[PDB]
């Protein structure tokens, strides 16, 4: 499983994504009067404090449990915006340089 070592990467990913430009929409849960009707269309939300909170609690037992909740983020953002919105384009950007952070493993 994910070792103590496999942690401080955990971290250093997060931490990366949270200081990126384009990541300031996901840095903690929607606020509903920032998105109207935010928890009418998505289910299951997910943003980068409650990832933090995960990882420093020892939640993720296996790599892919780690990149489920990223890729929620990036999905629910693509969903719930059209493709010509700013924060779409946040997902669009914030995702490749996440996957490319994720080779460095
Ligand atoms: C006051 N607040 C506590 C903190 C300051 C503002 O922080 C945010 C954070 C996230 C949003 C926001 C919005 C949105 N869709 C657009 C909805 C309509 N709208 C257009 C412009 C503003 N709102 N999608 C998304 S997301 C998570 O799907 O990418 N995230 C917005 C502001």
């Amino acid at each position: 499983p994910l070792t103590e070592k496999d942690y401080e990467g955990l971290k250093r990913v997060l931490r990366s994504l949270q200081a990126h430009k384009m990541a300031w929409p996901f840095l903690e849960p929607v606020d509903p009067n920032d998105a109207p009707d935010y928890y009418g269309v998505i289910k299951e939300p997910m943003d980068l404090a409650t990832m933090e909170e995960r990882v420093q609690r020892r939640y993720y037992e296996k790599l892919t449990e780690f990149v489920a909740d990223m890729t929620k983020i990036f999905d629910n953002c693509r969903y719930y915006n059209p493709s010509d919105s700013p924060f779409y384009q946040c997902a669009e950007v914030l995702e490749s340089f996440f996957v490319q952070k994720l080779k460095g493993f």
